[PDB]
């Protein structure tokens, strides 16, 4: 018995060897799409099998998600500081808030961008309905995430977190330079 | 299907909807949800009634079982602004909203009938959108909500603080209890 | 010079309102509800001293809102006499019966039918509590005024509305709900 | 729906077609007969019968359908008011309407020479516990037993006959109606 | 004092040409507007019973069944009821053209006269389908005898060319006996 | 006495109809474009009908468009009436230029008004250029907003630019203080 | 996205995991998404499994759940507490008051979160429509199904009833070191130990 | 929601199991979420397969569903006796009317559940719309099912089927101790010391 | 030992090798065909051995029903049929159309028989043509009914005028079934 | 709907999708709408290429009748990243974000077929908001504008400001017209 190659899972999810899980094999993870709870605890779940095969070899964390959840995020920023490797991350294309803030978790050293990547971060958004009493309660949680963010952020990129909080204020959009100039990023990739 | 009344005016005959007819006899419905279409309906008709008559008393029949604080604040604020005393009358509900606008109203004329239901409860909100937003947005509610707690207190005899504590949950009153707590000075079983 | 019409601005039901009778027709909900007090309170104010007229054809609808028509009943002045034409369902029922002593009746084929409220709520477990406690009370409230216009006890009436309970006109007079029954008109 | 104008010594009224033919105590029972048009229906009479209590009401039907339990409202309404009820079925009479045909008063009942009358028994239906399935089953039965008592009381006939023959759709040509006692004659031009 | 419309939405303009004894019959023939239209009728009788009534036939469809009760309030009043087909008459429709009064049966040099059988159609037990489909049987019946009389034709005759939609010019339609005359211009 | 009365329409004399012969006009609801042409409409109305006397603005909107909002607020400085306006409840950001734009003196609130302001809001979808071109015109309202706010309460327009950057809320004490009213009324005066 | 597969190949073949398939090899469970019965009893059954292939080595439990109902939950609480192996409870990013509470009923010392996980806890949720009678007997049901909450929250937590009771009157956050000081977890791994 | 597999060394090789098909190796059978047609018929097929494979071995049945029709839960019920092994029955979490049906139905002595399980019993819902005769014939076959439920609760636990009749008017919650004493299970797999 | 295993081959396919065949749901033409191919694909396999057919069926057309009747009569093997749960109309016919002697059903099955439904809706014509197959179908079931049960033919379409529900004792009695099995025999 | 190939491996059968197999001889599909789904997933599959072996040429096969500029940008990068040269064939249409990856290739080795539609225009886009919000993603997408200008530019060998001119509005290509204009190398109606 051998299993069957497909490039794309049909929409059972057989159990088909997909490109992504070919990938897989040299250590490289795809986050895509809008950062969510459901991929982001298949990256999760990822990187737990990487540290499992070997805790010692670099887990690479491409990539390429225009929105999404920093909540949801913040789950998988914890899991990349909790397993042993060091994870690399490389922005193949779009790095929106709940995105850069896993490009900047990154291994220090091992944070990168293409040429035309766009980097973008801004502050948490959220939501209640309810009692004014439970909105106060909801409010207050809000608040700290939002601390939490600038906290990271300031950590990873050098900056201070009254910068961080200013800069994340309206939509902060980076040009690869800046990413780099700001600490988000090591280096670019430039074309050779 | 709204009923008609035909009078024989001075001038001839003249069509109204049974609630234009009651006008005539300074009554104004204040039914179902409050919320801001019939608030102002509302208040344009105790504008009405001021101008044809500046000192014979408004009469506000209520039975509204649910509904919008914030809209109720228009109503309640013409209730003072304008010179007639407002009697009010609960004939049947008067949740939060109907109870601030009953309670509201004229000293010793603030009235319900022996199976009324009164309820009082804390302000609901919510909003949706950046931390920043929702801190501002959580602001205004708690404005809004201790507004509440003022108008009662005010109206009611009692506390601040005891207001604040009965509302932070549903409270319901009978009748004979809403007359203790200070809502409403006296119940009618049949017309007096 | 105002239009006439069968249905619509002067229509039929507004041509009988000149005759003190008011129609109370569909499900009891709070619209048609505050619309038939305002109709009594209307007619309070023509003539405080001559009957008023209901007329009861429902088939369903929640006792909450019958509760304000009851109350505006026996707050008006003028006597409420009250006729089943058709169906009168649970609040319905109630304001058949809360009528005026003599004068609540029912045509031959009339279906009356009483129970117990309904009601629910959704959310945290404190609050379930605070609901069911009110809807209790709304429970015992609607017990004691059919056992006080008919005559029974409390418990009786407590124990009948428990589920669907559905009365002839016969068993309705002999119950207390109504007076009488009309076979034509006297 | 079209108005008609008339002149008062007070200006011009206007009168939807209905409102004008009320003028001539007819009143239409027309579509799915529903507690909506039921109750109008009723207050047509009830206004008829406050106007003059002693002139006929001419009913007018043309119901292809609708529930047995709306027509009763009616049917107990026009064995209420003092006037006679003259029923004409101009085209349909479906169950209920059936209902409320055969209902006019003795001698008044009639209908034009294609009208279509039908008859069947009460529909319904419960959905809960079984015990207020058992609850609502009885009050079906007890429905239906009235339906029969009633074609049977105005037709002549016996209600095991008119059970029996409710059972499914009973379609009647005009001849057949006369001939069951649901209507006294057809008309084939005005009279 | 009554306000003036051409269209509802109150003297309208239909209600005007009322007071001409001109009634409209326009769209679907389905039961809503059959009885408007028969109302018309009562009262163009009850104003006057002696003058004719005139029917104003512009229907692309509908149902027989609608159109039965039209037909016999037609044959029912006092007056007579010319008809005039302006623009469509479909079966329906057709129907009540040709069941106006003898020699008062008219088109325009375009309209479209159209007969077919009835439709039906029933779904539940297959003895309340026997029940139902002969009933459908007795109203085609119904409407063959109808048109034959009106027409001249044998029911039989009459049988065969409906059994598919059968369109007619106007001239075929006064020689099958649908209409009497076609009108260019107003006599 | 030909015409019928009700209190609600949906034609007869409506409350807000009989208000208008008082020369007051409600301005509720959200702020867009079909109730603003109404309200203009009730502006020329009553110009029309006296040139001097005072047009009285009642005003309980809790949002809308400021763009249909410029076309109110123009007819209000077109007209030869002067304007009083009135919050009654709540004035947002739309409805809050038409309040601190009524004529001098003649602006005020209740007691538990509630009056926001905030910058212009806006869209655009399409190609590039058109986005430019769009967002250039956007740019422009924001400031006539903002010069408008400026010239009513005597605020700077860096002051207002900044002020109304995000959702702004003001206390009926707030707004006096900061010129978009020029008194509160506890009970009529 | 979609469900990555992992390829194991062997000199006797090859075989194919979906991601969890292959971290269940590894005796690890993902309890995510809202708490409902549908995943309860996929939990519930990898419970089993784990308990039948070693009922002596630790089950560990990954948690990162932002919601969804407590009766649900208990089914998985009654689960880790019936099968043999202790289960280690680890928050990896959300845990609401449903996985608050399994979180909390994880084995005694083995139940951890994260830096910046999120934990949270409030009363039963509940709701009933219908007659007055059947009101009452879903009212004193509910009031049951929070007692028990209360309960498990108390006795995992070291703290009195009545305190659980009034902290769960309305959604209560916890920060990792409340939470450790509150009782619901043992400690906070910054790095994997 | 996704369900994970195994893969296990076989005679001819290794096999992959979804791990539902998995515990079927141990005889162990899931009954979940409300009961209906579809779901009952797996049941009863894996029951089917059980047998075929060990016609004298225990099947075990492991019981979550919150509600469900009476009707369905029928054709399982009987097919629970008809199959010749045993069918021990674990309520996990919830048996609703028709889960509890089926709990009460297992082997004797070997029906069970867990301490925060929740069962609950009432009589049967139905309903039709029609014509009259057709609500009448449809209201006895009501009658007959209701009948048959009261039979086989009062058989199951020992009580008079009047007893059960009046008990299950209404919606009737026991805890799991009640359980043990009305009859409807044996015993409860208390926490181990 | 290739093949992956589950329960939702799969519970059902696994079931087959033991010749065992579920009709379950409602029965229309998607269902009956693939009943049908089951049954074909049983008697390629081994036309001697019985076939067993257990059904569990609220409801569906009696014309899909029809179908995978003839290919009871038709397939070599003898067909068992045990109505498990519920046997309405459609299911009935099955139920009472396996060969003799091997009709069963358990004791709390629900059986059921009813005449036909149908309808049609278009000209008069077609639904005089239409009206007239459904009768012809209608006597059809009662003619199939008549010859399992042994009751006349005039019988089978009084009783089957409308639902008419049967105890699995009565069921017995009715001709419809051989035997109740409390237990596996 | 995806039909399989079963292919003799030195280890035994396996099964392929028929895109899986034809990624055995380097040839990647793009078609359809340009979106991230399929951006990301050609990207993977050019990842796993260059994994493989990471001299030969990458074939891209281009058929893509519309799509977003943005998302394209993601794939374009991925292209100068990996190693190997991707050849680029139009089969069919390249609207912009297809036109933007097939003139991407690498030089010499861009080709279409006979009556392939090649068609270029400037970055579409919209934002919905606040006025400094609109100002903020209106500067992004003049960035993103200029960014495929310049690319354009560097791969035909035309002036920015005349590329900037001519995507100003839709611009279409025939082949011949591609060729001139540097967009593609060569046309094959038949292959070499
Ligand atoms: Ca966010
Ligand atoms: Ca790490
Ligand atoms: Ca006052
Ligand atoms: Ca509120
Ligand atoms: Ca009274
Ligand atoms: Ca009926
Ligand atoms: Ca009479
Ligand atoms: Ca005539
Ligand atoms: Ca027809
Ligand atoms: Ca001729
Ligand atoms: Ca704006
Ligand atoms: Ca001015
Ligand atoms: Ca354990
Ligand atoms: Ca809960
Ligand atoms: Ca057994
Ligand atoms: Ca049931
Ligand atoms: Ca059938
Ligand atoms: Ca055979
Ligand atoms: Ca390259
Ligand atoms: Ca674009």
């Amino acid at each position: 018995v051998l299993v069957p190659m497909v490039v794309e899972q049909t929409s059972r999810g057989e159990r088909a060897y997909d490109i992504y899980s070919r990938l897989l094999k040299d250590r490289v993870i795809f986050l895509v799409g809008q950062v969510e709870d459901h991929m982001a605890n298949l990256a999760i779940a990822q990187m737990l099998f990487l540290e499992s095969e070997n805790p010692n070899k670099d887990i690479n964390l491409y990539i390429n998600s225009p929105g999404g959840a920093v909540t949801s995020a913040m789950a998988i920023y914890d899991t990349m500081q909790f397993v042993k490797p060091d994870v690399r991350t490389l922005c193949i294309g779009q790095a929106a808030s709940a995105g850069a803030l896993l490009l900047a978790g990154g291994a220090k050293g091992k944070r990168h961008c293409l040429p035309h990547s766009s980097v973008m971060i801004h502050q948490v958004l959220g939501g209640y309905q309810g009692q004014g009493t439970d909105i106060q309660i909801h409010a207050k949680q809000t608040q700290r995430v939002s601390d939490q963010l600038n906290q990271i952020l300031a950590k990873h990129t050098g900056k201070d977190i009254e910068r961080v909080e200013k800069d994340t204020n309206r939509d902060y959009f980076l040009t690869p330079e800046e990413a780099v100039e700001y600490g988000l990023i090591d280096s670019i990739f430039k074309e050779r």
